[PDB]
């Protein structure tokens, strides 16, 4: 189904109806409880991801905000 992601006229091969939650998993966000995204401009609330089902011919805007300038620890152990 066709989805304009952040101005990108792209399409996810097939995909039989996906809600905003499934769009978050499709694009794969790590902070599922802190993710901030909108669709066609309208921003989703912490609990609006599930109920809002998305379909062909829509626009999901996925923000990559925040990050960090120092995360060096590395899970190395012998």
């Amino acid at each position: 189904m066709n989805l304009t992601v952040n101005g990108k006229p792209s399409t996810v091969d097939g995909a039989e109806s996906l809600n905003v939650t499934e769009l978050l998993s499709a694009l794969k966000v790590a902070q599922a409880e802190y993710v901030t995204v909108e669709l066609n401009g309208e921003v989703l609330e912490r609990e609006a991801f599930d109920a809002t089902t998305v379909k062909d011919g829509d626009a999901v805007e996925f923000l990559y905000f925040m990050g960090g300038g120092k995360l060096e620890h590395h899970h190395h152990h012998h």
